[PDB]
């Protein structure tokens, strides 16, 4: 059965609720982004209206084979009417095609569902600026002050400089980047750009990337691995065994691997600055864990909420334990008392 924090009161709507069978009273199913915890349950056999971004709708049609007649893509930053209710989709600064959803309820209540997001001050000047929000359904992934990480721009600087140095010292080094979902494409695109290479990958992952409206993409990616010195592999293969095996396959073109695992937060964040990050090394293989996040840090989250001043907050992440729920509720009250709303 569908949990309460996936239902929008006063509407026939649910958000990211495809794994519960037919939800009683649901006339339209919204999908915030194409990540498997959120789309779980969709397929070519789904026959209700799905509302989403253009990019999410390209992925539904080409990767999950959802029939076109049930996909309802909406433009961003545009007031639209759905089953008699005004909605707006906003950029969530998560993965490609990810949105927040503003619902303007018939009774005057305004609700923001962030989906998954990385809060940013740029959001304080979208259509959110113009009106009050009564209820916020909040991505609370990293809702504790221990969760600090650098900007995406500092992390990419590190990666470009690390890759460029290594391959200039050794022109026979290969760079490998791990992936398991959409998101974090800047990591591998920025490294390939500095090296003057295309990114090489499987047909399945190439297909996924061709659904994302990224400009000049035919210029940056390829299925011809032999022509590329930046390769993408599944995240599970980014270990010494899996990389040794890959190097065998390249037929003596390369004699060294430098590999990147973009993670979210890890506890080495609570000690080490990005500048000071070092790899794990075995022989001619080095692996860098880099803290490239597509979710809000604690401070980014707190700033957004203190700017928005919602009347009620409903967490959508970490909701399964009483200790997590109590922790989150204590921070929400702090923020409200400090800011005065
Ligand atoms: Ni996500």
């Amino acid at each position: 059965t569908c949990p309460f924090y996936k239902k929008i009161p006063g509407t026939g709507f649910t958000v990211d609720a495809f794994q519960y069978g037919v939800v009683e009273g649901c006339t339209a199913y919204f999908l915030t982004h194409f990540h498997s915890d959120h789309y779980a349950g969709l397929s070519k056999h789904f026959t209700f209206p799905v509302y989403c971004s253009e990019i999410t709708g390209n992925l539904l049609k080409n990767k999950l084979h959802v029939q076109e007649q049930y996909i309802h893509p909406l433009p961003l930053d545009t007031e639209c009417i759905v089953n008699g209710v005004k909605v707006v989709l906003l950029d969530a600064n998560h993965c490609p095609g990810a949105v927040m959803i503003l619902f303007y309820l018939p009774n005057g209540t305004v609700i923001l569902h962030t989906g998954d997001f990385r809060a940013d001050p740029s959001m304080e000047r979208s259509l959110l600026a113009d009106q009050k929000v009564h209820m916020l359904y909040l991505d609370t992934t990293y809702c504790s002050p221990e969760y600090t990480f650098p900007s995406q721009q500092e992390v990419i600087r590190f990666a470009i400089n690390t890759a460029f140095e290594a391959v200039t010292l050794n022109p026979h080094a290969l760079v490998v980047c791990g992936t398991y979902s959409i998101g974090k494409e800047k990591v591998f695109l920025a490294i390939a750009d500095v090296l003057g290479s295309k990114v090489g990958m499987s047909q399945e992952k190439y297909k996924t990337l061709q659904c994302l409206n990224i400009p000049e993409i035919n210029s940056l990616i390829t299925t011809d691995m032999c022509s590329s010195l930046v390769h993408l592999l599944p995240m599970m293969q980014i270990n010494f065994k899996g990389l040794q095996s890959h190097l065998k396959k390249c037929g003596g073109k390369y004699n060294q691997i430098l590999a990147f695992r973009p993670t979210g937060w890890t506890h080495s964040n609570k000690f080490t600055r990005i500048a000071d990050v070092i790899p794990q090394t075995k022989g001619n293989i080095s692996i860098y864990g880099i803290p490239y996040s597509e979710h809000s840090s604690y401070l980014e989250m707190k700033r957004f909420v203190q700017w928005l001043k919602p009347q009620k907050i409903i967490p959508t992440v970490n909701v399964g334990t009483w200790k997590s729920r109590s922790t989150m509720e204590k921070y929400f009250r702090e923020w409200k008392l400090e800011a005065g709303y």
